[PDB]
């Protein structure tokens, strides 16, 4: 089927996918009430299950949920009626993974309002979505046509922190692989100075050509 | 408040655009009917007031428009629908700063047109936009969410031209700060013919990674 | 009017877009029944009468079929509409320069899927518009407004592998002048790999950034 061909191809295995997910565990370890936005694949929900957390998955795609309600606990819906459809501080966990690139920036704000609001304390809200302040993956956005436009970390980290939340963190992942990457020079011969300075120039390319192609915000309360 | 809050933290201070709004006093001196376009927090109204230039600002938000009335002279209005109330020849120059990026692309071409119409002859207009021909400024103009597609500057001085409007004329503010930017290398002991081929390209590579920010656009008549 | 002083001034005259899809006519060869949608200003179509190639041109553009009907056949109409309206395995041969841009994402699918149904067993249909993977052909790709999102050329390659076109090849043009690029270095007086990494490191800017302004998928059967 389409979706699941194209994703395969250009998201990657399931197992890949599901193996980027583990650095996320930590923040849901124990959890009784984890909302899955976007499930899809249910790559989270199964790691979940594994990690002994209890959550749900939300997917407004018919066949990702004929996909997941097999093994998991899925709801077919659209997030932000989802959210609104949960009593107030009900929510354990929030996973956001490749989703708010989908989403109609319009309504950007109102989902994570939401997730404020359904959300108890101390709970932590993870999203991951590709990074665009890196020419490799700002070009690679456009391969997926059901994307809408970019979504840059700074707004997601200024909206969030702007409801309440606080730790708002910005990490990094999956970079690019050394070929694709610019090389470093070396020399006995050339000055050690002139050497430096042509590197720096280097790092520099590197992070705003070549950076990493993904990020996760992540935020606690 | 949001917006307030979200102008201070990306757009920078009312203290900074006023600031950097400086350059375009010269063009409506004197003038008396300057129309601002998406006054904002109103930095351009305040700069006339000090140069004795008399504007008017309209926007369509109204938490805007409660900052500016008791200050200047505003109207809680669509652009289009404002000028459309505006009879010809009937404004001294318009200043249409950080707003076209906000306007939906099919009602650009008639916003200018209309301030063709509604201008009269020997005024001027002067629109500034976040500079999307180099990287660095590419990336953050997807911080905002409310943005719609990116405003090239060619595109609009060809609608200027279009409409009738003359010595249209595209400058470049805001460059980046050498601290982002490569540096060009200094050296006594490489050949010269090397060291000017290497910085020629980080010229090249540093206009279209880390150019200027900001763009304007100015026309007359 | 408006689009045609438009294309001139930034794709091009005729002249120039004739000279550039010359390229493609060998996978025309022959052939009776070649389809060219968004025919434009009938750059395609004036070649195909200059090589015995039977095509009509089809676009949703009053003034540019108008321009079109004294010397080529073509017919005013959106082109999923025009398709409709063949039987199955009639054309001999589909060209789509510089229209996928100017499409709806959404309706980007039926139309390569109409396409497959349309055209005969071994016919060839090539796709040429704007090459994204660069950056100094995707700002120039703001200038237009009329344009949506990007086309990559991979979720081209993919949507008609997965409709059943073979022999699927992704091929780029219109590379950037020489004085545009970066250049290579080629010196005596300083070591040879230190001048061999930086040139490749050079080939690898010029590629992401100053490669390919087009590109063109052409597919089989």
């Amino acid at each position: 089927d389409y979706y699941f061909l194209f994703e395969e191809k250009f998201r990657g295995s399931r197992e890949l996918v599901k193996a980027r997910l583990r650095r996320y565990i930590p923040y849901f370890k124990g959890c009784r009430r984890v909302l899955d936005i976007g499930c899809g694949r249910g790559e989270f929900l199964e790691l979940c299950k594994e990690e002994g957390i209890e959550s749900i998955g939300v997917d407004i795609n018919e066949d990702m949920i004929k996909f997941c309600e097999g093994k998991f606990n899925v709801v077919k819906s659209d997030a932000i009626e989802y959210l609104k459809s949960l009593p107030d501080k009900y929510l354990d966990g929030v996973m956001i993974s490749h989703f708010v690139e989908h989403l109609d920036p319009e309504r950007l704000f109102e989902l994570l309002s939401l997730c404020y609001s359904k959300m108890k304390y101390s709970s932590y809200i993870v999203i991951e979505s590709p990074n665009p302040t890196s020419l490799y993956s700002l070009i690679n956005f456009y391969i997926d046509p059901t994307h809408k436009k970019p979504v840059h970390p700074e707004t997601l980290k200024f909206i969030l922190e702007y409801l309440g939340f606080r730790d708002v963190k910005i990490e990094f992942f999956e970079e690019c692989e050394e070929l694709t990457k610019l090389a470093k020079i070396d020399s006995n011969t050339v000055s050690e100075e002139v050497i430096r300075v042509i590197n720096e120039n280097i790092e520099k390319l590197n992070r705003i050509l070549f950076g990493p192609q993904d990020y996760a915000i992540i935020a606690k309360k």
